[PDB]
């Protein structure tokens, strides 16, 4: 059988260190992960796991791969991501005694794991003071063929609706705070949770419509750079014939490689920037699916 984790690289500008837990049940030194709870996101189970093991709260930015290691039962597969302190301190806990905080290179040689070196080593390799654009397509919302009435207003189905709810975790993970939403009802009703639970306006945007886009794909484009370089996190809901187009065109720009892809509805594109340049683009599947 095959278990599924997520864990993270915890740092804090000191100026960066990285967090490094001891467990004496084993007597070693890692990385923070554990396994997801039934209904649980990666994004979510690794912060609510930095919470659980380090006592940090944390916001989590740049995907940093999987790593896959064999267990009594079969595999475990741990999904891992760079993941800044935003507050909280270490007390010793149930599965952690100690925590150090380490410059790179000093945490590198206390790691016990071969494959927590190789997560440190892809989160040194680019910037991770990043900031996060996050590039949600809509919910389920039925079928256009069996609607009646102007598709603008085509609301979620029950199961989008969930979607809706369940994405408030996990685009809290990665410490949202702006949200704008293509001209069209579905789009907004993806959002409108996170909209309550941040207490924040939606901003329409007419030009980042399946229409409009398909019409002048360049206003679109340059409407993207303009959210994305505004203070914040944007959460940006919009259409599955938008999303690859931007995606891919930005990726090829930047020269990144996105380790997985998609385009599912309630899918998320998290979008790493540093001083304007994109710097990762990771494909989280909707949060009732994987
Ligand atoms: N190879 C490897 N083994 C690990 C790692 N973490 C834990 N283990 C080993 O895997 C087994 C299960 O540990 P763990 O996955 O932490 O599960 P838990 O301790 O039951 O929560 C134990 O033998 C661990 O020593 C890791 O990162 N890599
Ligand atoms: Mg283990």
């Amino acid at each position: 059988h095959t278990v599924r984790a997520a864990g993270a690289v915890l740092w804090r500008d000191a100026t960066v260190e990285v967090a490094v837990i001891h467990r004496p049940r084993y007597d070693d030194w890692s990385l923070p992960k554990g396994k997801l709870d039934q209904g649980e996101t990666e994004p979510v189970a690794a912060a609510r796991e930095i919470h659980e093991e380090t006592g940090h709260t944390a916001v989590l930015g740049r995907r940093l791969g999987r790593v896959t290691y064999p267990i009594p039962q079969g595999t475990k597969r741990v999904w891992y991501w760079a993941a800044k302190s935003t507050g909280g301190d270490f007390s010793p806990n149930d599965e952690v005694d100690k925590l150090v905080w380490l410059p790179v290179d000093a945490a590198m040689d206390q790691l016990q794991y071969p494959d927590d070196r190789k997560v440190l080593r892809r989160f040194v390799k680019r910037p991770v003071d990043t900031k996060t654009v996050l590039v949600v397509r809509h919910g389920t919302a039925g079928r256009r063929s069996r609607y009646k009435g102007d598709d603008r207003k085509r609301p979620l189905d029950k199961r989008g609706r969930a979607q809706a709810e369940a994405l408030v975790a996990q685009l809290m993970a990665f410490g949202a705070t702006t949200l704008y939403a293509a001209d069209r009802v579905r789009c907004h009703q993806t959002i409108e949770p996170l909209a309550q639970e941040l207490d924040q306006l939606i901003h329409n945007e007419p030009l980042l419509t399946e229409e409009a886009y398909a019409a002048d794909h360049k206003a679109a484009r340059k409407r993207l750079l303009e959210i994305a370089g505004r203070p914040g996190n944007p959460v940006i809901c919009t259409q599955g014939k938008v999303i690859p187009g931007l995606i891919e065109w930005w990726c090829e720009r930047a020269k990144v490689r996105p380790e997985t892809t998609g385009n599912r509805k309630g899918s998320t594109w998290v979008l790493s920037l540093s001083d304007g340049e994109l710097v990762g683009a990771d494909y989280l599947s909707p949060p009732d699916e994987k």
